[PDB]
């Protein structure tokens, strides 16, 4: 069995690696990397994502998300209120602002320790969701808006033509901008470009250990629970390290850099929690190894979850009998 212990595991891709994604995905598959729920990918030193990050200023966040909390340090939910819109260059003006600017630190660790001390005193204002990309057309190699759809995954699987498209989102974070724990809808693959900025540092969960998480947040959240089945698909609940390792749950943490990929694998629970301003860019994307956690995902039924994109082909496909329950809820 490769990587037993579930490590995250860090690639460094020749160019002629960097060709074919799907074979790469298998092959860091082959070497275990999915036991840990993510991986770390460094391009080849010939690559690039664009030119410059000179022209981006005009983007507009349409809906900046202002990230209250609520609880302890170490255990807190999380609501986004919802601010007038900003265009990238005002947000970058507001994060290197002295209300919002990261704190002076000695590394990694030290921020770390000041994020979970002090995350829930303050509210930092974070762009989400934002469909885009920042991709550079004419690069070829791991392009996130060129990548294989979902819906055609699933139609070369199982045969089946369905509606829907799949494509890229953007991010926007400042100094203690939070994404709270959660898998991927229909526990998809995620893969995270950090274009520019400060560092993302992730937290995650192997998927052999989710359930593991689970009960720990019924525990840590008892009328969340008792609300939804699945109330970590809302993605409002944090819980930190210290108490993940109070309470024996096998998690990992990494932090991400800009210039790196990051590949969340089906079922890998993760958190974090971004250093300082910076860019990212995400999608969902499946493989024929994926099938088979689509089929089994929880779904949220309550109403709160809604989605970052329509689920709806893939329930109605995958989990014929929840269909109708989803649905309605
Ligand atoms: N899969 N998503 C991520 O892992 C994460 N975004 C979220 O979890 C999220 C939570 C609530 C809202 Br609303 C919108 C998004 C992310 N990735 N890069 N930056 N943040
Ligand atoms: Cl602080
Ligand atoms: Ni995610
Ligand atoms: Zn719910």
């Amino acid at each position: 069995a490769q990587n037993p212990n579930c490590n995250i595991m860090i690639f460094h891709p020749t160019k002629e690696e960097f060709n074919d994604f799907d074979k790469y995905i298998a092959y860091m598959e082959s070497q275990g990397a999915h036991r840990a729920g993510l991986a770390k990918i460094i391009p080849p030193k010939e690559w690039k994502a664009r030119e410059t990050y000179d022209n981006i200023s005009e983007i507009l966040i349409a809906t900046p998300l202002q990230q209250v909390a609520s609880g302890r340090a170490g255990v807190f939910t999380q609501y986004h209120k919802k601010k007038k819109a900003m265009t990238v260059g005002e947000y970058r003006h507001l994060a290197n602002s002295k209300k919002y600017q990261t704190p002076p630190h000695q590394n990694f660790e030290d921020l770390e320790r000041k994020y979970w001390k002090n995350r829930i005193y303050n509210s930092p204002i974070y762009g989400a969701d934002i469909s885009g990309s920042l991709f550079d057309e004419n690069t070829k190699q791991w392009n996130l808006g060129h990548l294989g759809t979902i819906q055609d995954l699933l139609e070369k699987e199982c045969g089946v033509v369905i509606e829907g498209v799949n494509t890229p989102y953007l991010y926007f974070g400042m100094w203690k901008t939070t994404f709270a724990w959660h898998t991927e809808d229909m526990d998809l693959y995620s893969i995270n470009y950090l274009h520019l900025g400060e560092p993302k540092t992730w937290y995650v969960v192997p998927p052999e250990h989710g359930q593991r998480l689970e009960r720990l947040a019924r525990e840590l959240f008892p009328g969340s629970s008792r609300g939804c089945g699945a109330f970590l698909r809302h993605k409002v609940a944090l819980i930190s390290p210290t108490v993940l390792k109070e309470n024996g749950i096998p998690f990992n943490r990494i932090t991400q850099e800009a210039g790196e990929f990051m590949v969340t694998f089906p079922y890998g629970y993760h958190a974090g929690f971004n250093h300082g301003f910076n860019c990212a860019e995400a999608i969902n994307f499946a493989t024929p190894r994926w099938i088979d956690y689509g089929k089994m995902a929880s779904q949220c039924s309550c109403g709160e979850a809604r989605v970052t994109f329509s689920m709806d082909a893939f329930v109605r496909i995958l989990q014929p009998e929840r269909y109708d329950l989803w649905k309605r809820g």
